[PDB]
């Protein structure tokens, strides 16, 4: 194929080698050409045909390179992204996009100025549970949602853009923005519960959409999780436990190769309750398979065909906007309204 | 028995006739003597030996009456309560105690000056689920609770009033009973329903520092999540369902045997405990709910000088939490408690 998109991957830690590499590897739309890393042997074993490089320029000055994936650590990655944009490369950034909305806008304007595609890897829009929710919404089984409550907890009692609101909160904020647009206000408590904690490990956010209230919360001393989603509309409620299995499959060295990729466990299928007049019906909904590949098939369609991006820089920046307003709400102890 | 506590009941609507009358009726420590209502025929069927009266003074100026249950509507009940206190009567008030904490303080002060017992019927302290939670805590099975989330929802899509006073007061009282007063309250209190003129949704955060207590409920909720999600250093308790006693009372049943207030097995809660790497979940059979316990204690207070099952001060604190929440919702900011 003359038309493979030539990819350079920045960094080959966990994101590069586990979350991106294996997905890019199964899509013939793509060719992994270069990877910036000192893990020379790992790359030789994972991608025999890739070239290892140790300088950013070896990617930014290479005219054959069309798309750069930025997985370098939170600090140095703004620099790297700008450098890629300056060199006329399309760029996929990890979440959370940046620490501040202002940094994010700067990248967006530089990309627009330069005619390049800038996206943010908010791949939890292709988690099984979330896909299931979008399917229920589109089929009219979850009308006029009035309450949307999402929890994202862990049990990590020992302390091992920092903290869990950036790292985990960003995913469920993106989902919320995706579903309902921007809220008119944010009220939040953002803290460190754990004994010697440096960074945020607890958040509770309320996104004010008037009649609709979106509540997003997460703790780090939570032996057992309640439901991940509790969603209430005029006629029905969707309540579901569990988390998407794709990241664990990827950590176990598995690749997407058949239709059973991203399947949910039957015990974790959501329950939809519907009330028509006097009758109350409860149904177990088999989850739509999770499909992280979809983000990359769409990126390929933006690059080659000019189709709209699967996640846009603006949507990425909006997540950061909610995160900063939450921090500000927590610090000032008041509701932060948004224009 | 020469020693029955002689009861006067004010009002014979739902509270009087369904939630108090039938409990007092099975306890031989009490005699229902007088009921102030216009429902004369109804009292005649239910309590053939009670006297019906039509003015308050027929109860307050009767030297034999020792205890008065105030079930008259929220508005006229501050007035009613004060007269009972002024006449030297012990009083049980329905929840919520009063619209404002200031009103509750006045009632308490007059009770203390007059030397009578003043209590509030926060009977949810004896719901099956909450008794089970309390038992877990006392056995050391929920140590160092860091998160306590309680939901109190209903599906009423068609329209001291509103659900914060009516429902939220129950789960607030439980929270205060477990943990004391928090440092701050942050709340949103509104009407979500299209034609609502009164509160029908609340979401409160009580700030205890590391511990966060979240109390909420809406009125357009087809299926509830857990009523309780409680997380501590080693363990979590998650539980669905509501205590069945009030429904039994509505259907006309009375406490008669050991089966009263039993929870349904499918709504038993789950305790998850983590021991280093070993995580285990155990189903916890619920302790039976026991509203009678409230009234047995009241009788021990009156006859033996025991401490009240719910004090006026506790009742007032519930109201202080409610006012701080309304104020937080209006000012769109966190309200610090004094």
């Amino acid at each position: 194929s003359l038309d493979t998109i030539k990819v350079g991957i920045l960094g080959y830690g966990l994101s590069g080698s586990v979350f991106h590499g294996p997905l890019l590897d199964v899509l013939d739309e793509y060719q992994i050409s270069k990877i910036m890393t000192s893990r020379t042997e790992e790359v030789k074993r994972d991608f025999p045909d890739a070239e290892v490089v140790h300088e950013l320029e070896e990617i930014t000055n290479d005219p054959a390179i069309e798309l750069v994936i930025v997985t370098t650590p939170s600090g140095l990655h703004y620099e790297h992204t700008m450098a890629c944009i300056q060199a006329g490369k399309h760029v996929v950034m990890e979440k959370p996009m940046t620490a501040t909305a202002e940094e994010g806008e700067t990248l967006k304007r530089a990309a627009d100025e330069k005619g390049v595609l800038l996206s943010v890897y908010h791949n939890r829009r292709w988690d099984n549970d979330f896909l299931t929710i979008k399917k229920l919404i589109s089929e009219g089984s979850l009308e006029d949602i009035n309450t949307y409550q999402v929890s994202y907890n862990r049990y990590r009692p020992e302390v091992q853009a920092t903290g869990t609101l950036y790292d985990l909160g960003s995913h469920i904020i993106d989902q919320t923005l995706h579903l309902f647009g921007m809220p008119k206000a944010v009220t939040a408590n953002v803290m460190a519960q754990r004994e010697n904690a440096e960074t945020v490990d607890y958040f509770h956010l309320t996104l004010d959409y008037g009649k609709l209230q979106a509540i997003l919360y997460g703790g780090s001393i939570v032996p057992a999780n309640g439901p991940r989603y509790q969603i209430h509309g005029k006629d029905s409620s969707f309540i579901k436990y569990g988390i998407d299995g794709q990241e664990d499959a990827l950590r176990a060295g598995r690749k997407p190769e058949d239709d059973s990729w991203g399947a949910d466990v039957p015990e974790f299928y959501g329950k939809l309750t519907t009330i028509r007049g006097s009758d109350k019906k409860t149904e177990t909904i088999p989850s739509v398979n999770g499909s992280y590949l979809t983000y990359y098939r769409k990126i390929a369609e933006s690059i080659r065909e000019g189709a709209a991006l699967p996640v846009t820089a603006e949507e990425g920046i909006n997540v950061i906007r909610i995160i900063e307003a939450a921090m500000e709400s927590s610090k000032e102890k008041r509701t932060i309204m948004l224009e």
